[PDB]
């Protein structure tokens, strides 16, 4: 690992401010200290000797329609090794180089856990050698950015200076040509109808003290003619920016709304400008090395994240017969063992697909494509079913003038997985049994996984410092080391010294709290944090139960103080998510303004969460809510991060919360509720809510707070949209059948932590056990099963 | 006179220059230099340049000196690297290193397009203004919009004038810096409040992109400010997610349509606003700029004066007066008189315009709707000035209605430049004396210090230099003294007028120059054209008055005579056109398609072959005219008399060895002058003859019948000749020449017209003294010098005792 050159790096920051038009560093807003700071490194880096590739391995294009990338500069530095030079450089000028690292807005670049996934699986590529190329789109705006109005979720544009973002490196002889629409001559040539460039613009992912930096190519829509002066010059100054718009507007929002034809028309050229132009540089790549076409699955694998990319199959198809000539044969040949896909998907009406006459007026050639595929597979099928017009309604790839992605990605692929042990068993039994019988061996799992880098050394430096000094050997690229800290929770030296780190971190989450809020939360309380997005399943709402009848307790009559922190975004137009959005912000003002609690209940509801918050929260968290209604989830990575850092999981027996309390051990963790199968179970024979409420005294009187204006100020429909899916709409995701259970185990959570040994013992087994959710044994699992498999 | 400019050149450094190259190939992601493509090559080493530069030591300002703030709605700057290197000394360093990786220096040039910045003269005029600046050590800043498609990008269908965007790469563009700490934000309609509080409607960013103004070999570098419109939040969410993928740009669009295109179409009310909106965003910033200057280097408002001047050029940015009032006023609780007597000692006006007509205005009720607080600042400055009327001219009536700021629900912007500002110019001796004389001899008897002439200039870098390095090496090698910043040095090339190896080395260049226009042409044409022709070049806009049709028709005499006598003893001619038509201008399109027409059969025709071509060079621009000015024999300056103040291109024309067909007004006037009258072609009616002809009643009918060359080759154009069989093809230009009334009187300088050029024939054929006359011509105009203008400048305005 190339060592910090302080000399260099003064060079280069003067080079930067010279560049603003500036007399001295000095002169410098902090906002232009960052930029530069970022871009002199950015520049270092570029001087770096690029570590060349392991002979004999794949090249992984990684396809994802989202990258939750977080903050890149103090990740950058941690992994070159190159932080304490930088922060003592700057000391040189009065700069605080912590400080500084806050004027970064977070590339609005993902969503949720599949974004962040596609970046800790970049980041371990890179630290375990693995070459690759992580393929996404350069969103303008994001999501959204939240913030509260009055309680209520509002949505604004998530802009991060995309433009002038200084890590990003931009070669114009990349570019991609695009068609979009027209027609196919009777000759079989597309004639597109409208023509798009796309841009790719580089961002680094480091490798850990290993000198490998690898790309994230992010495309970019423009038009090579977006300006009419003729309409500007009649006066029309909007309508002549129409060309340029109807390009541009493919990477402006990530999921923008769909529920009507021009959004749906827009997703679908989203998906697939990112994938003509993936394969078009995945292509030229292979060409420039000089090897030669009918190789490229021996040098190359494609690995699709969920069904957004599968558009890349017959776009490759297309590529291959029309512009090299190859028959079906061989080109299918070279597709069918190139791309392998990664299901994140429970029940079978999730499984994407698109109407064919909106893929027929879009893309008329690949539905030409599409609908061949589609005849060459029947004969397979009927060969094995004759005559099943059941079955074959089922596994088509076209049917009903739907096209099935999911249905073309196992069937254009070689290999299928799903996330975790049980759900990857679903996808074979529920999702794809079928296929299972005609390719046995293309369906696999690969456990999901976190970056120990951000997750561990950047966000808990602390805890970092003491592993280092505990373990023997290097434990932050070789995460199964954790285990040799199962002996020092015996050692009361060691749990006074992890313990104290907790504290510490709960103090610094305090200070972020309170400049974000300016509500203070009490330290020695439980910090409670549940992390996940708005959506029912998730159960906010039952939290929000728990919590009233933690607020009627104090009201009344020796519980542990608590602080309940949520982070969280709803989808636009999820009105009941923002129902409960709304909900927990009005009871959480009564309870931080009511003196009769005082420092006993605190609710803090941090808007906007974003990987930077998580990376402040987590540290600090002493329970880790995952309460989602059992059969719902199949993974859960935020759960992967609490308990690595010494949170205990409250949560179902689903998802990751079967991984750790497989590794960690009933008596540290709080498993609770209803299994998948008397969830199912519960719903056959007939499940009311309301008989529920009839029989259960604090659960109908939390409610009746909640119908009766208490918080709200006499608007008893304030919450109308929550409790109506919690009654009269049947609770199907049994909220209230959950309530008790989950309130008995809260009461256990209580009873350990008065037990400070025990609290911290469980603490620590948490850290020393889950050493598993590496994302680097992830990447190592795809190594071996899928991606360096022979074929 | 003895110029003594302090020369500093820091000489050129190879391996900063192979360091900073290097960076800028890894920030393009690459792994080599010689991965690069051509457009990259031309982005990387500018870049390396613009690197280099940054790293400079930054000249100090001159003690004691104004600065000068330079507000134009146009910079026409050309391309920006190789004039970079000329400046610095650095061309031949840089071309040596590139050989090293077989790249060619004056190939990769050509990558760049000319930043769409300007539109004609008055933009050039700014440039070559700014360069002089750098070059004499005038502290100064130039102000301007950061247009990101210039005017238009000209090309022709089927003859036709067709208009693009001319597009340059704005944001990339590797000179740029930007310093976000001189964002301004500029407010737009809304009200004034009962207290006066102007509270606006629409709020605009300014961002500061600013380029490089590099003097000659002094190590002078100065900015270029151009304004950029943006929004601080251009995009809204809502519309996005209901589909409506445009409007939700709706905000960000409105913002930036302001710095999108030069000199929009205003023949409709939404044009005419953009104008307005344009003006006043480019001002608010500006001004802005200045006083955030004032007050970082700790100076006093009340003395902006003694450290400041702003001079604008014409009256585009006229409404920087009461914007300046108004912060004075509003935002520092400036006294009017104390904020009075600050503007009125700070602004100065450059005056452009001939007929008072032209003299700019906007209705009172856009001015109000748009800049309501404006509008209560220019009344209260309209009604202190007629007390200063009344005094001197008590109740007239019809005096008034001249001289008012606002009157009849108009608002003269002239005029408040007069009223507003401490001095006046024009550009040329006699249209100096005509602005005191026709249009403002009133202001002139209340302020008769006030009014003066600076005479225009061209910079001899660009202009010689670097698009003629032959004749400028012959300049090295005869004078032995730098003249490139001394071009008054060029009055001792005239005793080498009668050295014969002096002028066949000064005939070789201007060969040598034919040569290489003539490959250019064929690269942009195919047309393969003849470098022992005369070489006959109009690069004027395309405007009536200018009488591209006078040259057509002289054209079509020429094509006649040769065609029905083979044996003609005419001179072969290649007549070369650079121009545009401004958009929606009709008839000026109907000439240009006459031109191209007649072009295609006169350049198809094997009767005359090699003795007649015309070449109409689409999208005239400042790299177009280098090479065109450097191979140039005679210069078309044929404007009606009375209709030129100036003639910028004539002058880069005489000192690069044309000699000049001409009317007698604007800049031939002062080239004939100093050339002396052997040595130029003066043709047709005077300024006064063209009044008294309109006068007596002129009927170009009647001259049509009376002469039988003019008549035949007007038929030519009416009865589908060019235009396969299409009698109406050329209607619109037709008729101006006749029914319409001839009013730039092509027909009445016709024969006169026809007289000159013969003459030229006669001279051509000695090419002794042909060459003699050239070389007095590039002899005798070094008064020409835009250094000669801004040290006028100096004298007489900016850094003159208020
Ligand atoms: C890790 C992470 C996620 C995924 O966490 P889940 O509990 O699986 O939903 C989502 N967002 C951010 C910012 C994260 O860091
Ligand atoms: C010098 C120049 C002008 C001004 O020339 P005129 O003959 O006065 O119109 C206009 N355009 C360009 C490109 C020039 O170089």
């Amino acid at each position: 690992q190339t060592t910090f050159n302080k000399a260099q790096f003064q060079a280069a920051l003067t080079r930067q401010w010279q560049h603003f038009g500036l007399q001295s560093a000095s002169e410098m807003t902090q906002r232009q200290w960052w930029r530069a700071v970022s871009g002199a490194l950015a520049e270092l880096l570029a001087a770096q000797p690029v570590a060349k590739p392991a002979q004999g391995q794949r090249h992984v294009n990684y396809i994802s329609m989202e990258f939750l990338i977080g903050r890149l500069t103090g990740n950058n530095l941690l992994n070159l090794g190159w932080y304490e030079g930088v922060s003592d450089a700057l000391k040189g000028y009065d700069v605080n180089l912590t400080d500084l690292l806050e004027e970064e807005t977070d590339p609005a670049l993902g969503n949720g856990g599949l974004g962040r996934l596609a970046a800790c699986f970049l980041d371990s590529m890179a630290t375990v050698g693995q070459s690759a190329t992580g393929y996404g789109l350069n969103y303008q705006y994001g999501l959204f950015r939240q913030s509260f109005d009055d309680g209520q979720q509002m949505e604004a544009p998530d802009d991060w200076g995309r433009s002038s973002y200084p890590w990003f490196r931009h070669n114009e002889a990349l570019d991609v040509q695009v068609g979009i629409g027209g027609k196919v001559s009777k000759n079989g040539e597309w004639q597109p109808a409208f023509v798009i460039t796309g841009e790719a613009w580089d961002l680094p992912v480091l490798g850990y003290r290993n000198n490998v930096a690898q790309p994230l190519r992010l495309w970019q829509a423009k038009h090579a003619h977006p300006f009419n002066l003729t309409k500007f010059n009649d006066g029309d100054f909007l309508r002549a920016e129409q060309q340029g718009i109807d390009a541009e507007k493919l990477t402006k929002v990530l999921y923008p709304n769909d529920n009507h034809q021009a959004g749906k028309k827009l997703r679908l050229m989203q998906q697939y400008f990112q994938c003509a132009c993936s394969v078009a540089d995945i292509l030229r790549r292979h060409h420039l090395a000089g090897r030669k076409l009918a190789e490229l699955a021996d040098y190359e694998v494609i690995q699709l994240n969920d069904t957004h990319p599968t558009i890349a199959i017959p776009e490759l198809l297309r590529v291959l017969i029309d512009e090299h000539q190859l028959s079906w044969d061989d080109a299918w040949a070279i597709t069918s063992k190139t791309f392998a896909y990664t299901n994140h998907t429970l029940m079978p009406e999730a499984l994407e697909c698109w109407d064919e006459k909106l893929v027929k007026a879009l893309l008329p050639r690949h539905m030409q494509i599409i609908k061949e595929i589609n005849d060459r597979f029947k004969q397979l099928v009927d060969k094995t079913w004759p005559g099943d017009k059941q079955v074959w309604a089922k596994l088509a790839v076209v049917h009903d003038k739907q096209v099935r992605m999911a249905n073309m990605c196992v069937v254009g692929g070689f290999a299928v997985n799903g996330v975790a042990a049980l759900h990857s068993d679903l996808v074979v039994k529920d999702l794809f049994p079928e296929y299972n019988q005609l390719w046995p061996n293309k369906f696999h799992n690969v456990t999901n996984g976190i970056t120990p880098r951000r997750w561990i050394k950047q966000c808990n430096p602390a805890l970092a410092s003491l592993l280092d000094e505990t373990l023997k050997k290097e434990w932050a690229n070789d995460l199964d080391q954790l285990i040799n800290l199962e002996k020092y929770a015996d050692d009361a030296a060691f749990r006074q010294t992890y313990r104290d780190i907790k504290q510490a971190n709960k103090v610094h989450l305090a200070e972020f709290v309170k400049q974000r809020t300016g509500i203070e939360i009490n330290p020695q309380a439980i910090f409670d944090i549940q992390i996940k997005r708005l959506h029912e399943y998730k159960r906010q709402h039952l939290n929000l139960l728990h919590i009233l009848a933690l607020y009627k307790e104090i009201r009344e009559n020796d519980r542990v103080p608590r602080v309940f922190l949520f982070g969280a975004k709803a989808a636009p137009g999820y009105y009941l998510a923002k129902n409960i959005i709304f909900a927990i912000n009005k009871v959480a003002e009564a309870i931080n303004n009511d003196p009769k609690v005082g420092d006993k209940l605190k609710v803090v509801f941090l808007p906007d969460y974003c990987v930077s918050a998580a990376e402040k929260l987590i540290p600090a968290a002493d329970i880790s809510e995952q309460i989602s209604t059992a059969g719902k989830e199949a993974s859960g990575t935020g759960n992967m991060k609490l308990a690595l850092n010494g949170a205990l999981t409250v949560g179902t027996l689903d998802g990751a919360n079967v991984e750790i309390a497989e590794q960690v051990g009933e008596e540290n963790i709080f498993i609770f509720g209803h299994t998948v199968e008397e969830v199912k179970a519960l719903k056959a024979k007939g499940y009311d809510p309301l008989k529920w409420r009839k029989k259960d005294k604090l659960l109908d009187a939390v409610l009746k707070e909640l119908e009766n204006g208490t918080y709200s100020n006499g608007d008893k429909h304030a919450f109308d949209q929550m409790l109506h899916s919690l009654l009269q709409g049947g609770d199907p995701y049994l909220v209230l059948a959950d309530f008790e259970a989950y309130v008995a185990a809260q009461k256990r959570v209580d009873e350990l932590y008065r037990d400070e040994e025990a609290w911290t013992r469980a603490a620590i087994l948490n850290t020393a056990r889950c050493g598993m959710f590496s994302s680097d044994r992830s990447i190592r699992d795809y190594q071996q099963r899928i991606w360096q498999a022979k074929r």
